[PDB]
């Protein structure tokens, strides 16, 4: 694996929270890594780790960092501009990042945009947070169980859909893993246990991804994003929020979560330096 | 790089598609090609039935007209729709093979859904007809509104002209959808469906012709395996009447925006006329 995109067809589930600790655990394993922001209106993940540049330098303290890099020197405005510009912007990105990293993470936003189906046309690992309700379930299509038949595809499976046939097109005879995140909500209710379980699981058969375990919707990761941190990036000597045992608990999901996605043996380690700094 | 191979699909099975179908498939017998017609609607057959009727009525009378070669997947293709998805393209595949070996055109009529056989059709379509009736929940077949909702049959389509670009042919496959009107459509309405199949049509890849109305003398002919191009003086087992004369003309203008006007017999003694 190189190239990571993290995507889905809405924003959220998380999918920022999710993009910056697969950075950063790759990074504490001793990887190059690029991160691009495709999401040119917000820009969560860049500035993320703008965050991180900033206050590491105010702390005068080191951390790993990405190579972070933009479409343009304004990618706010870029969002505005016609679509040949936004391609432009991110070939060049594109060829920069894979001159100089060994994996290249890409948060993309979905809709029907050119840049969102080409950097899905260059991912080896498609990583898609979802969060575990019908109405998200809908964002990957629809599948009859009246024969398991697919009845309605979605727009985010046929950017997936897209991206798979740029990247045979390409030459590239390495299949592309699609792995969908699933976040448990704290609202779900008893009634819809059975049918969540049966409806993801005819999905990922006839939509053709495979199941993970995603985040949990958590205060701590908003606390943390001011300053740029991770939870791996915790320790007695870097805590500008007060450690506890959520922090602990959202360490064991990423664990689980790395290890879907294959990447456990690229990570950082997961003394105990997060319980250190309890 | 002529058109060989001509898919007509939809969604639900509607919109007069085996009427059109059959009538593109005689068209092209009387302009002097050999046609080979593979009915992939494998529960109803409507299209290998017409041409049954055909035969068995040809049989009775002593009566020349031309015939395609009609070819089934098995011994029994009712009975093959419950069979497992590799027994059906097995069956597709031999068909096909005898298809292109012996015909210059091949008519695939198919069902739409979700199957291996529908989807290896499209993908060896040159050209893909998709009968749709003109209005907004029928346009819903082919996708939503930015696209916000794609389509199982539009991702038919797209799926065929993939599999199409990765068999290494370089020409590209003509999709187009043929808008049946209809007579409960209000003049009011018109502007409004003709924006929706526009941007329908920009963003999904298609380009738009005329289909054929729902008329009643086309399931008066199917029991005789007949089309409009079959009537004269000596083929007339139904009452020839204007509608049939409206209908040729309807046929003429469906097959110009097929790009096979000038491969069809004819859409000098106007035969149907004479027949009236």
């Amino acid at each position: 694996t190189r190239v990571i995109v993290v995507g889905n067809e809405k924003g959220g589930a998380g999918k920022s929270t999710i993009a910056v600790h697969l950075v950063t655990a790759l990074l504490y394993g001793g990887a190059k890594v690029a991160v691009i922001d495709l999401d040119l209106r917000q820009r969560t993940s860049a500035r993320f780790f703008e965050n991180r540049r900033a206050w590491l330098d105010n702390k005068k303290i080191e951390l790993p960092e990405p190579l972070a890099l933009n479409l343009s020197d304004n990618d706010v405005a870029l969002a505005e501009r016609p679509e040949e510009e936004q391609v432009a912007g991110f070939e060049a990105a594109f060829a920069r990042a894979m001159a100089e990293c060994d994996f290249i993470l890409i948060d993309t936003p979905g809709g029907d945009s050119a840049i969102t189906r080409m950097a899905h046309g260059r991912a080896d690992l498609v990583v898609t947070p979802m969060n575990d309700s019908f109405v998200d379930f809908d964002m990957l299509g629809t599948v009859d169980p009246v024969t398991l038949e697919l009845t309605k595809p979605s727009l985010y499976s046929l950017t997936v859909w897209e991206g798979r046939k740029q990247r045979a097109l390409s030459g590239q005879r390495q299949a592309m893993d699609w792995v969908v995140l699933r976040n448990r909500l704290a609202t779900t209710e008893a009634r819809n246990r059975k049918r969540l379980e049966d409806r993801l699981n005819a999905l990922a058969k006839r939509v053709g991804f495979r199941i993970g375990p995603g985040l949990r919707d958590r205060v701590i990761y908003r606390e943390l994003f001011p300053f740029g941190l991770t939870i791996a990036d915790l320790s007695p000597q870097v805590r500008p929020v007060p450690v506890s045992l959520q922090h602990l608990a959202a360490r064991q999901e990423l664990r689980a979560l790395m290890h879907s996605l294959g990447l456990s043996a690229y990570s950082g380690e997961t003394v105990d330096k997060l319980a250190a700094a309890l």
